[PDB]
Protein backbone atom coordinates (compact mmCIF):
# COMPACT_ATOMS: atom_id res chain seq x y z
CA UNK A 1 0.00 0.00 0.00
CA UNK A 2 0.90 3.40 -0.61
CA UNK A 3 -0.17 6.85 0.57
CA UNK A 4 -3.07 8.14 -1.38
CA UNK A 5 -2.25 12.24 -1.89
CA UNK A 6 -5.11 15.20 -2.48
CA UNK A 7 -3.56 17.26 -5.87
CA UNK A 8 -3.32 19.89 -3.89
CA UNK A 9 -0.67 18.22 -1.32
CA UNK A 10 1.07 17.34 -4.68
CA UNK A 11 0.49 20.70 -6.49
CA UNK A 12 2.18 22.12 -2.74
CA UNK A 13 4.63 19.53 -2.64
CA UNK A 14 5.92 20.32 -6.48
CA UNK A 15 5.11 24.16 -5.80
CA UNK A 16 2.40 24.48 -8.27
CA UNK A 17 3.90 21.74 -10.20
CA UNK A 18 6.03 24.21 -11.35
CA UNK A 19 7.23 24.20 -15.00
CA UNK A 20 10.41 25.94 -14.25
CA UNK A 21 13.20 23.30 -14.59
CA UNK A 22 14.49 21.69 -11.24
CA UNK A 23 18.54 23.33 -12.44
CA UNK A 24 17.15 27.28 -12.22
CA UNK A 25 15.10 26.54 -8.91
CA UNK A 26 11.84 24.99 -10.26
CA UNK A 27 10.45 21.48 -9.97
CA UNK A 28 10.15 20.27 -13.48
CA UNK A 29 12.48 17.93 -13.40
CA UNK A 30 11.21 16.08 -17.35
CA UNK A 31 8.50 15.45 -19.68
CA UNK A 32 8.65 11.60 -18.90
CA UNK A 33 5.83 9.57 -21.83
CA UNK A 34 2.65 10.47 -20.56
CA UNK A 35 3.74 12.79 -17.77
CA UNK A 36 5.79 15.43 -16.46
CA UNK A 37 7.66 14.54 -13.33
CA UNK A 38 8.33 17.40 -10.73
CA UNK A 39 10.49 17.23 -7.77
CA UNK A 40 8.76 17.96 -4.69
CA UNK A 41 9.24 17.49 -0.78
CA UNK A 42 6.64 15.73 0.91
CA UNK A 43 7.67 16.44 4.79
CA UNK A 44 11.40 16.20 4.27
CA UNK A 45 11.55 13.48 1.40
CA UNK A 46 12.64 14.71 -2.06
CA UNK A 47 10.00 13.07 -4.76
CA UNK A 48 9.51 12.60 -8.07
CA UNK A 49 5.66 13.80 -8.87
CA UNK A 50 4.67 12.03 -12.34
CA UNK A 51 1.41 14.71 -13.42
CA UNK A 52 -0.18 12.37 -15.91
CA UNK A 53 -1.03 14.81 -18.73
CA UNK A 54 -3.12 13.66 -22.06
CA UNK A 55 -0.03 14.65 -23.90
CA UNK A 56 0.48 12.61 -27.32
CA UNK A 57 -2.15 10.04 -28.40
CA UNK A 58 -3.07 9.13 -25.10
CA UNK A 59 -7.11 9.06 -23.64
CA UNK A 60 -7.53 9.72 -19.95
CA UNK A 61 -8.81 5.71 -19.74
CA UNK A 62 -5.11 4.36 -20.91
CA UNK A 63 -3.66 7.27 -19.15
CA UNK A 64 -5.76 5.80 -15.15
CA UNK A 65 -5.16 2.47 -16.79
CA UNK A 66 -1.05 2.82 -16.80
CA UNK A 67 -1.93 4.72 -13.31
CA UNK A 68 -3.36 2.31 -11.99
CA UNK A 69 -0.87 -0.64 -13.59
CA UNK A 70 2.32 1.76 -12.28
CA UNK A 71 0.63 1.52 -9.08
CA UNK A 72 -0.26 -2.44 -9.28
CA UNK A 73 3.03 -2.88 -10.45
CA UNK A 74 4.83 -0.53 -7.94
CA UNK A 75 2.81 -2.95 -5.38
CA UNK A 76 3.94 -6.06 -6.23
CA UNK A 77 7.44 -4.75 -7.34
CA UNK A 78 10.06 -3.39 -4.92
CA UNK A 79 13.42 -3.78 -5.28
CA UNK A 80 16.51 -1.53 -4.85
CA UNK A 81 16.79 -1.20 -9.50
CA UNK A 82 12.98 -0.42 -9.58
CA UNK A 83 12.38 3.43 -8.86
CA UNK A 84 9.52 3.43 -5.14
CA UNK A 85 6.27 4.61 -5.80
CA UNK A 86 5.46 6.48 -2.28
CA UNK A 87 2.24 7.11 -3.89
CA UNK A 88 -0.04 8.84 -6.30
CA UNK A 89 -3.36 11.41 -6.62
CA UNK A 90 -6.12 10.32 -8.71
CA UNK A 91 -8.32 13.34 -6.64
CA UNK A 92 -8.06 16.38 -8.92
CA UNK A 93 -7.15 17.67 -12.48
CA UNK A 94 -4.22 14.95 -13.24
CA UNK A 95 -3.48 11.50 -12.09
CA UNK A 96 0.10 11.85 -10.06
CA UNK A 97 2.72 9.06 -8.97
CA UNK A 98 4.61 10.78 -6.69
CA UNK A 99 7.71 8.13 -6.04
CA UNK A 100 11.25 8.45 -3.89
CA UNK A 101 13.01 11.25 -5.94
CA UNK A 102 16.13 9.84 -8.33
CA UNK A 103 18.72 12.79 -7.46
CA UNK A 104 20.63 11.82 -10.53
CA UNK A 105 17.49 11.56 -12.83
CA UNK A 106 17.41 9.64 -16.21
CA UNK A 107 20.03 7.54 -17.42
CA UNK A 108 19.40 9.37 -20.18
CA UNK A 109 19.84 12.42 -18.81
CA UNK A 110 23.28 10.98 -17.54
CA UNK A 111 24.36 9.78 -20.34
CA UNK A 112 23.55 13.25 -22.60
CA UNK A 113 24.99 14.85 -19.26
CA UNK A 114 21.43 17.44 -19.37
CA UNK A 115 22.14 20.12 -16.89
CA UNK A 116 26.21 19.96 -16.75
CA UNK A 117 26.21 16.93 -14.78
CA UNK A 118 29.29 14.90 -15.17
CA UNK A 119 29.59 12.43 -17.58
CA UNK A 120 28.98 8.96 -16.34
CA UNK A 121 32.31 6.76 -15.32
CA UNK A 122 32.49 3.15 -17.49
CA UNK A 123 32.75 2.21 -13.65
CA UNK A 124 28.98 3.51 -12.73
CA UNK A 125 28.12 2.33 -16.15
CA UNK A 126 29.02 -0.83 -15.25
CA UNK A 127 27.16 -0.82 -11.97
CA UNK A 128 24.04 1.16 -14.02
CA UNK A 129 24.02 -1.73 -16.52
CA UNK A 130 24.10 -4.12 -14.05
CA UNK A 131 21.83 -2.18 -11.43
CA UNK A 132 19.40 -1.76 -14.44
CA UNK A 133 19.59 -5.57 -15.53
CA UNK A 134 18.99 -6.29 -12.11
CA UNK A 135 16.02 -3.98 -12.09
CA UNK A 136 14.35 -5.31 -15.53
CA UNK A 137 15.40 -9.46 -13.76
CA UNK A 138 13.20 -8.70 -10.93
CA UNK A 139 10.49 -7.39 -12.70
CA UNK A 140 11.07 -10.55 -15.02
CA UNK A 141 11.13 -12.45 -12.14
CA UNK A 142 8.16 -11.10 -11.16
CA UNK A 143 6.76 -11.83 -14.20
CA UNK A 144 6.73 -8.21 -15.29
CA UNK A 145 7.43 -7.28 -19.10
CA UNK A 146 8.90 -3.48 -18.78
CA UNK A 147 7.55 -2.80 -22.23
CA UNK A 148 9.56 0.02 -22.47
CA UNK A 149 13.16 0.04 -21.08
CA UNK A 150 15.02 2.92 -22.04
CA UNK A 151 17.95 5.23 -20.55
CA UNK A 152 14.71 7.23 -20.05
CA UNK A 153 13.42 5.18 -17.51
CA UNK A 154 16.23 3.87 -16.34
CA UNK A 155 16.88 6.62 -13.23
CA UNK A 156 19.26 6.69 -10.80
CA UNK A 157 19.48 7.21 -7.29
CA UNK A 158 22.19 9.25 -5.28
CA UNK A 159 24.39 5.93 -5.78
CA UNK A 160 23.82 5.86 -9.47
CA UNK A 161 21.61 2.68 -8.70
CA UNK A 162 20.19 1.79 -11.84
CA UNK A 163 16.19 2.21 -10.86
CA UNK A 164 13.87 0.83 -13.53
CA UNK A 165 10.89 3.31 -13.67
CA UNK A 166 7.55 3.79 -15.76
CA UNK A 167 5.39 0.50 -15.51
CA UNK A 168 2.45 2.33 -17.02
CA UNK A 169 2.80 0.26 -19.99
CA UNK A 170 3.72 -2.77 -17.88
CA UNK A 171 2.38 -5.99 -18.42
CA UNK A 172 1.82 -8.83 -16.47
CA UNK A 173 2.87 -13.16 -17.84
CA UNK A 174 3.73 -15.16 -26.38
CA UNK A 175 0.85 -12.50 -26.32
CA UNK A 176 0.33 -10.21 -29.36
CA UNK A 177 -0.97 -6.65 -28.83
CA UNK A 178 -3.23 -4.13 -30.82
CA UNK A 179 -1.82 -1.25 -29.09
CA UNK A 180 1.26 -1.47 -29.49
CA UNK A 181 3.84 0.92 -27.07
CA UNK A 182 7.25 1.56 -25.94
CA UNK A 183 10.04 3.55 -27.27
CA UNK A 184 10.52 2.81 -31.13
CA UNK A 185 13.93 3.25 -31.13
CA UNK A 186 14.62 0.81 -27.54
CA UNK A 187 11.71 -1.84 -28.71
CA UNK A 188 12.59 -5.01 -30.35
CA UNK A 189 11.28 -5.96 -34.07
CA UNK A 190 8.82 -8.31 -31.97
CA UNK A 191 7.61 -5.53 -29.78
CA UNK A 192 6.98 -3.48 -32.96
CA UNK A 193 4.89 -6.03 -34.28
CA UNK A 194 2.59 -6.07 -30.87
CA UNK A 195 4.52 -9.11 -29.34
CA UNK A 196 4.47 -8.90 -25.36
CA UNK A 197 7.28 -10.72 -24.65
CA UNK A 198 10.08 -9.89 -21.62
CA UNK A 199 12.49 -10.93 -24.80
CA UNK A 200 11.31 -7.24 -25.70
CA UNK A 201 12.84 -5.95 -22.50
CA UNK A 202 16.00 -7.35 -23.32
CA UNK A 203 16.36 -6.05 -26.52
CA UNK A 204 15.23 -2.24 -25.27
CA UNK A 205 18.19 -3.22 -23.04
CA UNK A 206 20.66 -3.75 -25.33
CA UNK A 207 19.98 -0.45 -26.86
CA UNK A 208 20.57 0.79 -23.34
CA UNK A 209 23.45 -0.98 -22.78
CA UNK A 210 24.33 0.75 -26.05
CA UNK A 211 23.36 4.07 -25.00
CA UNK A 212 25.22 3.12 -21.82
CA UNK A 213 28.35 2.48 -24.12
CA UNK A 214 27.82 5.00 -26.69
CA UNK A 215 26.76 8.18 -24.57
CA UNK A 216 24.63 7.94 -27.66
CA UNK A 217 20.37 8.26 -27.52
CA UNK A 218 18.65 5.23 -28.52
CA UNK A 219 17.97 8.13 -31.51
CA UNK A 220 18.97 11.09 -32.28
CA UNK A 221 17.36 12.28 -35.63
CA UNK A 222 20.24 15.01 -36.49
CA UNK A 223 22.51 11.75 -36.06
CA UNK A 224 23.62 9.37 -38.61
CA UNK A 225 22.99 6.50 -37.80
CA UNK A 226 19.55 8.05 -36.35
CA UNK A 227 19.18 4.73 -34.26
CA UNK A 228 21.82 3.73 -32.41
CA UNK A 229 20.95 -0.12 -32.08
CA UNK A 230 21.67 0.26 -36.36
CA UNK A 231 25.18 0.80 -34.66
CA UNK A 232 25.25 -3.10 -33.79
CA UNK A 233 24.80 -3.81 -37.91
CA UNK A 234 27.85 -0.84 -38.15
CA UNK A 235 29.92 -3.06 -35.66
CA UNK A 236 28.87 -6.58 -36.75
CA UNK A 237 29.59 -5.67 -40.24
CA UNK A 238 33.13 -4.37 -39.09
CA UNK A 239 32.41 -0.98 -40.48
CA UNK A 240 32.45 0.44 -37.56
CA UNK A 241 34.41 -0.85 -34.02
CA UNK A 242 32.26 -0.44 -30.90
CA UNK A 243 35.89 1.82 -29.39
CA UNK A 244 34.39 4.36 -32.42
CA UNK A 245 30.88 4.76 -31.01
CA UNK A 246 32.40 4.37 -27.20
CA UNK A 247 31.29 7.10 -25.36
CA UNK A 248 34.69 9.22 -25.33
CA UNK A 249 32.72 11.22 -22.51
CA UNK A 250 34.37 8.70 -20.34
CA UNK A 251 38.61 7.63 -19.41
CA UNK A 252 38.04 4.30 -17.43
CA UNK A 253 36.27 2.35 -19.71
CA UNK A 254 38.36 -0.31 -20.54
CA UNK A 255 38.53 -2.31 -24.04
CA UNK A 256 37.39 -5.92 -22.31
CA UNK A 257 34.44 -5.14 -19.78
CA UNK A 258 32.87 -2.32 -22.75
CA UNK A 259 33.66 -5.07 -25.68
CA UNK A 260 31.66 -7.47 -22.52
CA UNK A 261 29.21 -4.94 -22.15
CA UNK A 262 28.64 -4.39 -26.69
CA UNK A 263 28.42 -8.61 -25.96
CA UNK A 264 25.83 -8.49 -23.72
CA UNK A 265 24.33 -5.78 -26.03
CA UNK A 266 24.89 -7.24 -29.35
CA UNK A 267 23.75 -10.46 -27.92
CA UNK A 268 20.35 -8.39 -26.28
CA UNK A 269 20.38 -7.24 -29.60
CA UNK A 270 19.30 -10.48 -31.68
CA UNK A 271 16.79 -9.41 -33.85
CA UNK A 272 15.34 -12.92 -33.01
CA UNK A 273 13.36 -12.68 -29.58
CA UNK A 274 15.07 -16.25 -28.50
CA UNK A 275 18.01 -16.39 -29.01
CA UNK A 276 18.56 -13.11 -26.84
CA UNK A 277 20.02 -13.71 -23.22
CA UNK A 278 16.60 -13.67 -20.90
CA UNK A 279 17.61 -11.22 -18.37
CA UNK A 280 18.95 -13.49 -15.75
CA UNK A 281 21.64 -14.56 -18.62
CA UNK A 282 22.09 -10.74 -19.13
CA UNK A 283 22.74 -10.14 -15.42
CA UNK A 284 25.48 -13.04 -15.30
CA UNK A 285 27.27 -11.65 -18.58
CA UNK A 286 27.14 -7.72 -16.83
CA UNK A 287 28.25 -9.21 -13.03
CA UNK A 288 30.84 -11.63 -14.95
CA UNK A 289 31.59 -8.09 -17.08
CA UNK A 290 33.08 -6.66 -13.90
CA UNK A 291 35.17 -9.33 -12.97
C1 LIG B 1 13.18 10.67 -14.63
C2 LIG B 1 13.05 12.19 -14.50
C3 LIG B 1 11.65 12.63 -14.14
O1 LIG B 1 13.36 12.64 -15.81
C4 LIG B 1 14.02 12.73 -13.48
C5 LIG B 1 14.88 13.67 -13.91
C6 LIG B 1 15.83 14.20 -13.04
N1 LIG B 1 16.79 15.07 -13.19
N2 LIG B 1 17.46 15.21 -11.99
C7 LIG B 1 18.59 16.02 -11.86
C8 LIG B 1 19.24 16.49 -12.99
C9 LIG B 1 20.37 17.26 -12.87
C10 LIG B 1 20.87 17.55 -11.61
C11 LIG B 1 22.12 18.36 -11.41
O2 LIG B 1 23.08 17.44 -10.87
C12 LIG B 1 20.26 17.05 -10.50
C13 LIG B 1 19.12 16.29 -10.61
C14 LIG B 1 16.89 14.43 -11.06
C15 LIG B 1 15.86 13.76 -11.66
C16 LIG B 1 14.91 12.80 -11.25
C17 LIG B 1 14.00 12.31 -12.14
N3 LIG B 1 13.09 11.32 -11.76
C18 LIG B 1 12.77 10.89 -10.52
O3 LIG B 1 13.21 11.34 -9.49
C19 LIG B 1 11.80 9.79 -10.54
C20 LIG B 1 11.82 8.78 -9.59
C21 LIG B 1 10.90 7.75 -9.67
C22 LIG B 1 10.00 7.76 -10.71
C23 LIG B 1 10.05 8.81 -11.61
C24 LIG B 1 9.11 8.88 -12.78
F1 LIG B 1 8.25 9.97 -12.63
F2 LIG B 1 9.90 9.03 -13.92
F3 LIG B 1 8.36 7.73 -12.89
N4 LIG B 1 10.93 9.76 -11.51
Amino acid sequence: RFHSFSFYELKNVTNNFDERPISVGGNKMGEGGFGVVYKGYVNNTTVAVKKLAAMVDITTEELKQQFDQEIKVMAKCQHENLVELLGFSSDGDDLCLVYVYMPNGSLLDRLSCLDGTPPLSWHMRCKIAQGAANGINFLHENHHIHRDIKSANILLDEAFTAKISDFGLARASTVMTSRIVGTTAYMAPEALRGEITPKSDIYSFGVVLLEIITGLPAVDEHREPQLLLDIKEEIEDEEKTIEDYIDKKMNDADSTSVEAMYSVASQCLHEKKNKRPDIKKVQQLLQEMTA
